[PDB]
């Protein structure tokens, strides 16, 4: 381990995520070139024409595709609920960590929502909202810890029992000796 | 449910997702001024420097942060090696979905890894890697439906019982007509 300069570092030019996303999209795009879009766009009204309110990869394939008309659906919606949509559907993907999930219940909740309405809107229990909301409360490096999959959502709720100013201590004991959640309940002393 | 000119259609404004990366980028930005890096990052040689070899999000944390320097740890990685570890790091996250994993998977095959290997890298059965690059048979469409969580892994391999041409049709009908994955089977 060394100490090197930042500037001296460069950024990592594999990105197979955004490979994958591009390759998907492509690959989606060349599908309904022939048979045209799959399932409906959402759609608002906007000044002249509409705003897209969901299916935002069907959106840009079929731009991609050269489409010159997609079918749709137009709803009349705020603003508010507009956001609400994204946030839903968001919360919906397999692509949730759950971080993401828990920054998007919040959300909701800053928009007025209740646990109950936020839990009914995703087909989960109130409790399962209020769990993943208590993750927010976690330094940011143990919530990154999280994302990389390198600790669990045991380890994260393990983490939360300890006091505030012990967590990154903590952290640092599971990643450097690999523990079990069952023994990052035992760091409590 | 109507037809209408794409071009009147624009862009969604609301970007959830990418709002939320960067406001907990930020969040690791201020926390990394105060603590520094939890973990180095890891690097390999390249020009008259450094190339980031895993931990991007760490290192622009770092940047935002206005840091000098940051611990890391250098090794010798050939090209081959540092994608590998990309792909291996990035196969690792709580961020992938099940279409994601197979390509992944796939992309270690085509670098000449085998199916054992990768499962050996990942920590998974060789029937998990061999059953998820299953999936990438299927149509993109289908695939996309599965992203969106409109259908479940158990949908995707009830559509790959059916004749290639017949998947989107039996796409269709799990979406129409709402059935479960028992219904889908058939
Ligand atoms: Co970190
Ligand atoms: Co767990
Ligand atoms: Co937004
Ligand atoms: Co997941
Ligand atoms: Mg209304």
């Amino acid at each position: 381990v060394v100490r090197l300069p930042l500037a001296s570092i460069r950024p990592n030019p594999r990105q197979p995520r955004k490979r994958f996303a591009e390759e998907s999209l492509k690959e989606l795009a060349d599908s309904i070139r022939e048979k045209g879009l799959l399932q409906p766009l959402l759609v608002r009204p906007q000044g002249d024409g509409y705003e897209l309110v969901a299916g935002e990869r069907r959106y840009r394939a079929a731009l991609m595709a050269g489409l010159q008309e997609v079918p749709a659906v137009v709803k009349d919606l705020t603003d508010r609920e507009a956001l609400e949509l994204a946030l839903v559907e968001n919360l919906q993907r397999e692509d949730l960590s759950p971080v993401e999930e828990a920054r998007g219940y919040q959300a909701l909740l800053e928009m007025g929502l209740t646990q109950e309405e936020v839990a009914r809107r995703v087909g989960k229990a109130r409790s399962t909202v209020a769990n993943a909301l208590r993750l927010l409360q976690l330094p940011p490096e143990a919530l990154e810890a999280l994302e990389r999959g390198e600790i669990t959502a045991g380890h994260a709720r393990a983490l939360l029992m300890l006091e505030p100013e012990d967590r990154l201590w903590g952290l640092k004991e599971i990643l450097e000796k690999g523990l079990s959640v069952r023994q990052a309940e035992a760091l409590r002393e």
